[PDB]
């Protein structure tokens, strides 16, 4: 029964949001020591996904619109352990630009991180509006990592994502790493973990993977190169339909970039009704493109 209409922050336009993008991007460059010099890019991408991934297509609950991660129930979701680091990073940004909504800020943080890490451009639309504490979705809507391809496929149907969209989105697991204290998994998915590339797919196909137990007594796939895959990551090469798509992205960087950009924008916009006369999506310039 539930409609969330995008409403542009009063009087704001592209230039306002480019300023917010720039402040996030400059801080990404500045605060470079975080997580053993990985920097904040990966955790900001994960934050944007987790605030969006609570969405349920069946009743339009959850989703990025309401900015509900700011409330303790969601902030404290065991599935969100570690994301507090991303939230703290964004605090001074919100202080400088207090007019931006929380959902706009969290989602823009993810777009900025992807682009600054040399990923694809992600078109982004403003107008998410903060909603009250009672609209916060319950814990348990984000996915488990110990499961198989059938679980992944069914899970993502709730977010209206198909096989191609799922495999494209999972390529973000090239970024950052798993941390034992956060999730019960430990290690990175590859070498270039603060640069956005198609390495996730190459590593799935090319590494010699061993099913091992980590120090939290959970199974994960490890390679001699020091990379790891979650059981749900590895499921993408166990299922024949996912495997074909993995091979496609391993062999076509541009196609992966284009498909990721579409799926990630869609993820960040699920649940939102944009008026016919809403502004077109914004495509922000990187700091590099601006000579900044
Ligand atoms: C089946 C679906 C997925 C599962 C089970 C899953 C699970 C996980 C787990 C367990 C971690 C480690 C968290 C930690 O220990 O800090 C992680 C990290 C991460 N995830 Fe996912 N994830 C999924 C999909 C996605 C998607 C769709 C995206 C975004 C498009 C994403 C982006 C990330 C990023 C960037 C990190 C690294 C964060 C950091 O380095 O701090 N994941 N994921
Ligand atoms: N988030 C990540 C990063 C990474 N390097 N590997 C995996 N499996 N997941």
């Amino acid at each position: 029964t539930l409609v969330h209409v995008a409403s542009v922050e009063k009087g704001r336009s592209y230039e306002d949001f480019q300023k917010v993008y720039n402040a996030i991007a400059l801080k990404l460059r500045e605060d470079d020591e975080y997580d053993n010099y990985i920097g904040y890019g990966p955790v900001l991408v994960r934050l944007a996904w987790h605030i969006s991934g609570t969405w349920d297509k069946h009743d339009n609950t959850g989703g990025s619109y309401g900015g509900t991660y700011r409330f303790k129930k969601e902030f404290n979701d065991p599935s969100n352990a570690g994301l507090q680091n991303g939230f703290k990073f964004l605090e001074p940004i919100h202080k400088e630009f207090p007019w931006i909504s929380s959902g706009d800020l969290f989602s823009l943080g993810g777009v900025t991180a992807v682009q600054e890490m040399q990923g694809p451009k992600i078109p982004w639309r403003c107008g998410r509006v903060d909603t009250p504490e009672d609209t916060t979705p319950d814990n348990g809507r984000l996915p488990d990592a110990d499961k198989d391809a059938g679980y992944v496929r069914t899970f993502f149907q709730r977010l209206n994502m198909n096989d191609r969209e799922v495999v494209a989105l999972m390529g973000a697991h090239a970024l950052g790493k798993t941390h034992l204290k956060n999730s019960g998994y430990e290690g990175p998915g590859g070498a270039a973990n603060n640069v956005f590339t198609n390495e996730f797919y190459l590593n799935l196909l090319n590494e010699d993977w061993k099913l091992e137990k980590n120090d939290a007594n959970n199974e994960q796939w490890d390679s001699k190169s020091g990379y790891m895959m979650l059981p749900t990551d590895y499921s993408l090469i166990q299922d024949p339909k996912y495997l074909s798509i993995v091979k496609e992205y391993a062999n076509d960087q541009d196609k992966f970039f284009k498909d990721f950009s579409k799926a990630f924008e869609k993820l960040l916009e699920d649940g939102i009704t944009f008026p016919k006369d809403a502004p077109s999506p914004f495509i922000f310039k990187t700091l590099e493109e601006q000579g900044l």
